[PDB]
């Protein structure tokens, strides 16, 4: 009885179940499908999959790709022409050193998300943005802030620094390049000089953090912030008259860049049943009626674009798809572990007339460049 067994997550269990019966009378084999808790399956996939105990399939984090793939535990996926049909940026972030390792079924990226009842039709460049800020903190005066977003916190600021062409580790045909570091260059520079005009001009505050911009928007003291699919809900239960767009165009022709987490599904090196696994994964899967399927079970920023396509009724999707699709995938290499606190200290120094943008930058990287070493 040849089988293939499924780590997926709860919303996915029915669909999987259905597919795989598919899958048993195409080709006769038997699909066995488990829930189990994205965390355990990191850990318990790390574990059992070297002792031929892995589940054939798995679930994940677009982050897992880089030790997984290194330590030769996820296969290769090879090239299909239904991929054309993917986000690039949800392929890139399963792929690792030139190649491509699970089938992306969910993205997530922060947008603009705006109070209609004080922006009733969202900015399309940051100047435009600046200009709606100020009339709010400067008619309102200060009990609603125009604009909030986590002033010092790098994944909240990526997506000026990506926009005008900084990088965390530089994106090559062969793979992430770790010693080419772009997080000082001119348009990295550029990113943040952004971010201390923002400052600078009164429409962001040093103190700036998550909770802040979070409470303030939810609680009706906020037109316009940056955040992602997570706190849509809270803000509806609210009562907040909420739209979602994408992050206004750094300048014409520029947009923000946001960081991209993706979530996939992987296939076991080890498993005996490899081939069919990745048939199942490749001409059951990924299909476009499948993950339209897993988008209705789960609604998460799909990674196909004829998806979208098929969903697009709701705004919301679109604004926040429309994001992640420019977006850059947090990278999936180890490394990226010693980036963010350094960052987020440049970020802080800055922000507190502490460093100048250049010269924290330039410090961070050197960290950065040290810790990698």
């Amino acid at each position: 009885q040849p089988k293939l067994t499924i780590w997926c997550s709860e919303k996915q269990v029915d669909i999987l179940q259905k597919l795989g019966e598919e899958f048993k009378a195409k080709y006769g084999v038997e699909v066995e499908v488990q829930y189990v808790n994205f965390q355990d399956i990191k850990s318990k996939f790390l574990t059992a999959a070297p002792e031929g105990q892995g589940a054939d399939i798995i679930v994940g984090a677009h982050d897992w790709v880089g030790e997984l793939a290194v330590n030769g535990l996820i296969e290769p996926i090879p090239n299909f022409s239904d991929l054309k049909n993917f986000y690039e940026t949800a392929l890139n972030a399963f792929s690792y050193g030139g190649k491509l390792y699970g089938i992306p079924y969910a993205m997530e990226a922060i947008a603009l998300i705006y109070n209609k009842d004080y922006v009733p039709e969202p900015p399309k460049t940051m100047d435009e943005l600046i200009e709606i800020a100020k009339q709010i903190d400067e008619e309102f005066g200060g009990e609603v802030r125009g604009f909030i977003t986590s002033a010092a916190e790098f994944y909240y600021i990526a997506p000026f620094i990506f926009g005008y062409g900084g990088y965390v580790f530089k994106q090559t045909e062969k793979g992430l390049d770790v010693n080419d570091i772009g997080l000082a260059n001119e348009g990295a520079i550029k990113g943040v000089k952004l971010l201390k005009r923002l400052v600078d001009e009164g429409i962001l505050d040093p103190s700036d953090n998550y909770q802040i911009m979070d409470s303030m928007f939810r609680e009706g003291q906020a037109a316009m912030i940056i955040n992602g699919p997570w706190a849509i809900k809270a803000y509806k239960d609210a009562g907040i008259d909420y739209g979602v767009a994408p992050i206004p165009d750094l300048e014409p022709g520029v947009p923000a860049r946001p960081f991209v987490g993706v979530q996939g599904f992987m296939v076991n090196a080890k498993s005996p049943n490899k081939l069919l696994a990745i048939e199942f994964l490749t001409s059951f899967i990924a299909k476009k009626e499948t993950m339209y399927r897993i988008y209705l079970g789960d609604p998460r920023l799909p990674s196909r674009k004829d998806v979208l396509e098929l969903v697009k009724d709701n705004p919301d999707v679109v604004g926040f798809t429309l994001s992640a699709a420019n977006g850059i995938p947090m990278p999936n290499v180890p490394q990226m572990a010693a980036v963010w606190a350094a960052m987020n200290d440049a970020l802080n120094l800055v922000v507190n007339g502490k460093a100048t943008v250049e010269e924290a930058l330039k410090n961070a990287v050197e960290r950065i460049k040290a810790q990698i070493q």
